[PDB]
């Protein structure tokens, strides 16, 4: 029986978060995927030879308080924190994604990896140091990828899994 990891990608809108999980599940880059859909997607996989199921929640604006996002954050074992280098917003907004999410989980340890996504594009706004430094005070990995040319998606998602191995492990 294999085990599945409950993985949920979160960050600001138009960062890539259902680019990135398109990306993992069908090797393909969308254009455009409708803003509002928050829904999982599944995939087997064999990370390190472990033959596992990802069943990930890609998540979409919630204005106000939301009983589902809480509860996602409950359920949830590791969480995508992306934003997009070019945009500085994305990046400042990090923190409060990182901040519920430890409220909710009342824990200040939680499975986390920092994605820098859109790192295809030549005009970048926020520097890697910077993002570096930040997952560094959070004891996280931070990754940079492209759902465009697929650059670290794979290696995204897997560290994630990794990290919640290692919390358990
Ligand atoms: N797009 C439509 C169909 C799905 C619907 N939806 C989102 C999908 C819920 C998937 C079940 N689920 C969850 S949490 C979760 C996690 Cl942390 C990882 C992987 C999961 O599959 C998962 N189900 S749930 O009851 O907490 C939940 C939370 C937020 C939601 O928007 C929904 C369900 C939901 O209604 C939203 C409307
Ligand atoms: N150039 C580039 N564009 C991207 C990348 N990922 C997403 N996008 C684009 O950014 C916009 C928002 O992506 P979307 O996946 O919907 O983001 P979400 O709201 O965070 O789900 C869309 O136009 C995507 O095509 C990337 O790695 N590189
Ligand atoms: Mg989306």
């Amino acid at each position: 029986s294999m085990t599945e990891y409950k993985l949920v990608v979160v960050g600001a809108g138009g960062v890539g978060k259902s680019a990135l999980t398109i990306q993992l599940i069908q090797n393909h880059f969308v254009d455009e995927y409708d803003p509002t859909i928050e829904d999982s997607y599944r995939k087997q996989v064999v990370i390190d030879g472990e033959t596992c199921l990802l069943d990930i929640l890609d998540t979409a604006g919630q204005e106000e308080y939301s009983a589902m996002r809480d509860q996602y954050m409950r359920t949830g074992e590791g969480f995508l924190c992306v934003f997009a280098i070019n945009n500085t917003k994305s990046f400042e907004d990090i923190h409060h994604y990182r901040e519920q999410i430890k409220r909710v989980k009342d824990s200040e340890d939680v499975p986390m990896v920092l994605v820098g996504n859109k790192s295809d594009l030549p005009s970048r706004t926020v520097d890697t140091k910077q993002a570096q430094d930040l997952a560094r005070s959070y004891g996280i990995p931070f990754i940079e990828t492209s759902a465009k040319t697929r650059q670290r998606v794979e290696d995204a998602f897997y560290t994630l899994v990794r990290e919640i191995r290692q919390y358990r492990l």
